[PDB]
């Protein structure tokens, strides 16, 4: 059981050690499309690339590339799109992806400014009456409503395909209180946020995959989909002993590199799953 494995790693201080074995066992697949010179300004970080095999393709004939990966968890019957925080020049591609993949939710785990630098473009409207038009992808985005809570904000957005005049409602789940350094001291507010995403239906098989991002789309974003998948598997098996968080993480790392960036995020992922287990057992 992971609770006992947790105490062992914690009492032995072996987190940096466990984390390194994960790094060494992780899949390495080609990312040729990400490294083409025409895509250099579509990537926020030169060392974070989607694998070719799992990359999301845009349906535009010109350039189909976006720094996004499809993570398909077969036994949990859950899919996720993990992406980077959009750049000034990829905000239209971001919303095009949301449209094309029939996503109902966007999960954002960063602030636009962290450690005095920009981690993401402002890619949604701040006021109802000031909608955004993405001329490159022919989309319009309107803020419908905003609910600001202590640890996160939920926004109701309307996305309109200006080409066909179809509209959809997108839910934006913005976790606003992830610390500039380390990890949230308790997983309580993170679990409350995750259940709020679940309750919305954004993670349900009747919709396209949820879009999840932070700045790179590997660290905080990894913690979110690792906790969700582990808790779902514990329900499907109704046994918190058959589920190995290290095996789940390695399976997710076949789809996008680098998921879970620090030994701290790994320890936090354990704590989140152990605590969430109480509310599902
Ligand atoms: C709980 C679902 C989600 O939060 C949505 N919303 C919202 O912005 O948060 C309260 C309103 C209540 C139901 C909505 O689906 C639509 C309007």
């Amino acid at each position: 059981e992971m609770e006992k494995e947790f105490e062992q790693i914690d009492k032995s201080g072996s987190w940096a050690a466990i984390y390194q074995d994960i790094r060494h066992e992780a899949s390495d697949f080609p990312s040729r499309v990400a490294k083409l010179p025409k895509n250099k300004n579509r990537n926020r970080y030169r060392d974070v690339s989607p694998f070719d095999h799992s990359r999301i393709k845009l349906h535009q004939e010109d350039n189909d590339y976006i720094n996004a990966s499809l993570i398909k968890m077969e036994e949990a019957q859950r899919s996720y799109i993990l992406t980077q925080g959009p750049l000034p020049n990829t905000v239209g591609h971001f919303w095009e992806m949301v449209w094309e993949q029939k996503s109902r939710g966007v999960v954002m785990l960063n602030r636009v400014m962290e450690k005095g630098s920009l981690k993401c473009a402002q890619y949604w409207p701040q006021k109802e009456e000031k909608e955004m038009i993405f001329e490159d992808t022919n989309l319009k985005l309107t803020l419908i409503s905003e609910d600001i809570k202590s640890y996160y904000t939920v926004r109701q957005l309307e996305l309109e395909n200006l080409t066909t005049q179809e509209t959809r409602e997108i839910l934006h789940f913005h976790y606003t209180t992830w610390p500039d350094f380390g990890v949230p001291e308790s997983p309580a507010s993170f679990l409350n946020f995750l259940f709020k995403v679940r309750e919305s239906g954004s993670l349900s098989p009747e919709h396209g995959p949820v879009v999840v991002h932070c700045s790179a789309g590997i660290g905080r974003s990894g913690t979110f989909c690792l906790a969700d998948t582990c808790l779902l598997l514990m329900d499907k098996r109704k046994d918190p002993s058959s589920v190995d968080i290290k095996k789940v993480l390695l399976e997710m790392r076949k789809f996008r590199m680098g998921l879970i960036q620090t030994a701290d995020q790994l320890r936090f992922s354990y704590l989140a799953v152990i605590e969430g287990a109480k509310f599902i057992m």
